[PDB]
Order: structure tokens, then sequence, then C-alpha cells
């Protein structure tokens, strides 16, 4: 199976199932994930919307990225980012995350050949 873009795809890229019970859903995502393993990731903001958009962003606007190197592009669209804050009464172990959903741009990182989406670069 394909690696880099299919690996943020699934780690970030979490176009799944209708919203409810925001807060477990992404608490269980990132639970299943582990990437709470140690230490627990501050904030991962989930795209929640279809690959095929989130590919065309990929070849939308590049933008100069915070490094001059990596080679990352503004969504013209908005789209439903799902921030997950760990703010939901967490507390190590109990690692539990307010899931913000909210609409607005994306910079998605853009690499391999063919250029595809691997990081997040930001939202804004």
């Amino acid at each position: 199976k394909e690696s880099a873009a299919a690996k943020f795809e699934r780690q970030h890229m979490d176009s799944g199932n209708s919203p409810s019970s925001s807060s477990n859903y992404c608490n269980l995502m990132m639970c299943c994930r582990k990437m709470t393993q140690g230490k627990c990731k501050p904030v991962n903001t989930f795209v929640h919307e279809s690959l095929a958009d989130v590919k065309a962003v990929c070849s939308q606007k590049k933008v100069t990225c915070k490094d001059g190197q990596t080679n990352c592009y503004q969504s013209k669209s908005t789209m439903r980012i799902t921030d997950c804050r760990e703010t939901g009464s967490s507390k190590y172990p109990n690692c539990a995350y307010k899931t913000t959903q909210v609409e607005k741009h994306i910079i998605v990182a853009c690499g391999g050949k063919p250029s595809v989406p691997v990081h997040f670069d930001a939202s804004v």
C-alpha cells in the first residue's frame, strides 16, 4: 500500500462518516491511532473532506511555506477542518479533545512524484 500521502490521509485527512459526538469521534480516532503514546499531540486539524478536493487543492495556488523548500498550496475553496485540541478535560492519560469543526482554507504541503498531499502546512 502507498505511504507518505496515504499515510498522511489516514493520520490527518479523516473524510469519515457524518459528524456525531464530535469529542468522542476524534478521541476515538487519535486514541486508535495511538499518536497519544507517551505525549498527547496538542492539536490535530483533521481535514474532514473528499480526497479529490484535497488533491485538487494540492495543485491549486502554491504559496511560499515557512521553509522555502516545502511546496505548499492554499485551497481556493474553504473546507471542513476538524481542529481537535486537547481541551475536553484533558489530563494524561485522560487526553480528551475539543473537536472544533470549522470551514476555512487549508494549506496543504504537496510532495512526491506525482505531486500528492504529504503534510498539513496550516489553515486560514
